[PDB]
RNA sequence: UGUAUCAUA
């Protein structure tokens, strides 16, 4: 019921020892000191959220603070979200606010003031981690803005470094109607996303998720568009990782190994053999068929063995594939 | 022999 720091709360946020102090005097102290700290910081929220330590205190406050205090404190940050998102310290408190958000007003406020910055923030080191929180916390009805914002700039965000790490939380917390409209789009860029240094990490994710819900919708729509030309995407730094995934998911593993033999031929196996990225596709197609299908391992081996002769046997990828010929 | 991110005192 008594505070020695009253009238000097703001000066306790300029240094760290004070931020931990108030946080300490906020947990085991009740709401009495929640109205205290709030009232003497509200005029500095935006400033405190982006401080080296201020952010920590703001997050702490957001918890004990009552609804009305938040709704207020949100309407204060609302026109500063963008500069707070783009901030390494601000991105933290802004997320913590998106966490403690309860009422459906704090929601309509946050969504409205992020909506026209969605794309830009996702492409940001700290801006995306906030857009990731909206999916991780809000209702499907609420974070719909993200999906709407992201479904007009698919490749822009997917092929972008941090843009794809956000797409991964779309597929995680989205609606079966949403993800199955986001993927409708992604699928139309599966050519360029598989080759791209970041887009490929998303294609691997569409599959990853469906293989987690044991409900395969696009995993097949992917394979139907990535199989006809599988040797080409195999001898490629990034496409090779997408093909290893299809090769590592049972429900499709086989028919893909089966494309390396059908159209691939003893030729394609050579192309896989010598390439620095293909020799991993070939090397995986072995380990897998070996376990899943002894008629594939057998038809794979009776082509590989004839070609493991001479200079190859003395290469890094050569010695590795040699070890995978007869282990059944 | 070959890819991101997983991040504030």
């Amino acid at each position: 019921v008594l505070d020695q720091y009253i009238g000097s709360i703001h000066s306790l946020c300029k240094d760290q020892h004070g931020c931990r102090f108030l946080q300490k005097q906020l947990d085991i102290l009740g709401s009495k000191a929640a109205d205290a700290i709030f009232e003497e910081t509200k005029d500095y929220t935006v400033e405190l959220m982006t401080d080296s330590f201020g952010n920590y205190l703001i997050q702490k406050l957001l918890e004990e603070v009552t609804t009305e205090q938040r709704i207020v404190l949100t309407k204060i940050s609302s026109p500063h979200f963008v500069e707070i998102s783009l901030n390494p310290h601000g991105t933290r408190a802004l997320q913590k606010l998106i966490e403690c958000i309860k009422t459906d007003e704090e929601a309509q406020i946050v969504v409205d003031s992020l909506r026209p910055y969605t794309v830009q923030l996702s492409k940001d080191l700290n801006g995306n981690h906030v857009i990731q929180k909206c999916l991780q916390r809000l209702k499907p009805e609420n974070f719909q803005f993200i999906f709407d914002a992201i479904s007009d700039s698919c490749i822009d965000i997917a092929t972008h470094r941090h843009g794809c790490c956000v797409l991964q939380r779309c597929l995680d917390h989205g609606t079966t109607e949403q993800c199955d409209n986001l993927c409708d789009k992604l699928l139309a860029l599966v050519d360029k996303l598989t080759l791209d240094p970041f887009g490929n990490y998303v294609v691997q994710y569409i599959i990853t998720k469906e293989a987690e819900k044991n409900k395969y919708d696009y995993t097949h729509k992917i394979v139907h568009l990535l199989k006809p030309r599988a040797i080409e995407l195999s001898i490629h730094k990034f496409g090779s990782n997408v093909i290893e995934k299809i090769l590592k998911t049972a429900i499709v593993s086989e028919p893909m190994i089966l494309e390396i033999l059908n159209n691939g031929g003893e030729t394609g196996i050579q192309s896989l053999l010598n390439d620095s990225y293909g020799n991993y596709v070939l090397q995986t197609a072995l380990d897998i068929s070996h376990k899943q299908n002894d008629y594939l391992y057998k038809r794979l081996s009776e082509i590989v063995a004839p070609l493991l002769v001479g200079p190859i046997r003395n290469t890094p990828h050569g010695k590795r594939i040699i070890g995978m010929l007869h282990l059944d």
